[PDB]
């Protein structure tokens, strides 16, 4: 079938650069990366979960770098975020379980992302939530052996206190640490420090437990009980994944399924 490896590129998706590219033949949108990589390729290779972003592969033209990804026509989550708002919590919630079953299949293939923010949540056609950007991950744990990290990377308001004071430290509570600093940019439309250090005002503020300030404020007691339980300065206090999952707020019933087509009579 002649043309169908053809794509053309119609708009910029982010930035190297991410671009919308659309098959010339089949008129399939896939998102490709122009540009470490040798290891974003690798660990890219190993991924295929419905709530991570697929790798359909890549291609090196010269000293370019192609990856081939999917393109998720609801962009990204950070999107969705209002500015000192959020969003309803029913839709939260339904991005945090989906946000959840992504950071518990990466763990157990032994992936730690090491930069989750709303930026690198995607969202797919209906609106279901895609990890994306796997530059800054890493293998923590190889033929049942765990290895603990040093390399200090992420992004500030989302990095884990022990990533600031420890030399060495777990990576699972680290992606947990910063899975909870989405969960409140969702429901308070705000990020709570610059950096989890005693330096930081608003970071001493929450370990005191001045909930009455922002942006705990604005948010739900049963939410705000699961926030007590994930930014727990100590990483080995802090709540896991399973214990995540049996979360009063976890499994209270408040979303109804996509509205499906209905008619009367
Ligand atoms: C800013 O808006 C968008 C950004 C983006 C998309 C779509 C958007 O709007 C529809 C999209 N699909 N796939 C990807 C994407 C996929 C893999 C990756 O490593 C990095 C980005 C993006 C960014």
């Amino acid at each position: 079938v002649p043309f169908v490896e053809d794509w053309d590129l119609v708009q910029t998706l982010g930035e190297g650069e991410v671009q919308l590219a659309v098959n010339r033949v089949t008129e399939e949108a896939v998102a490709v990366k122009i540009v470490n990589i040798k290891k974003e390729i690798c660990i890219n290779k190993m991924l295929n979960h419905e709530n991570v972003v697929k790798f359909y592969g890549h291609r090196r033209e010269g000293n370019i770098q192609y990856l081939f990804l999917e393109y998720c026509s609801g962009g990204e989550l950070f999107d969705r975020i209002e500015p000192d708002i959020g969003m309803p919590e029913p839709d939260a919630q339904r991005f945090f379980h989906q946000l959840m079953a992504g950071v518990v299949y990466l763990h157990g293939i032994g992936i730690t992302h090491r930069d989750i923010k709303p930026e690198n949540l995607l969202l797919d056609e209906r609106d279901n939530l895609k990890i994306s950007d796997f530059g800054l991950a890493t293998v923590f744990r190889y033929n049942n052996r765990e290895r603990l990290l040093n390399k200090m990377c992420g992004t500030l308001p989302y990095v884990a206190p022990e990533l600031l004071k420890r030399r060495e430290f777990h990576a699972e509570p680290v992606d947990v640490w910063s899975c909870g600093i989405v969960l409140t940019a969702m429901l308070a439309g705000e990020l709570p420090w610059d950096q989890p250090s005693d330096s930081c005002q608003e970071y001493s503020d929450w370990k005191e437990k001045k909930t009455y300030l922002n942006p705990w404020k604005k948010i739900d007691s049963a939410p705000l009980a699961l926030l007590h339980k994930i930014l727990v300065e100590n990483p080995s206090a802090r709540i896991t994944i399973p214990d995540i999952k049996k979360d009063r707020w976890y499994n209270k019933p408040l979303k109804k399924g996509a509205k499906r087509p209905r008619v009367t009579s």
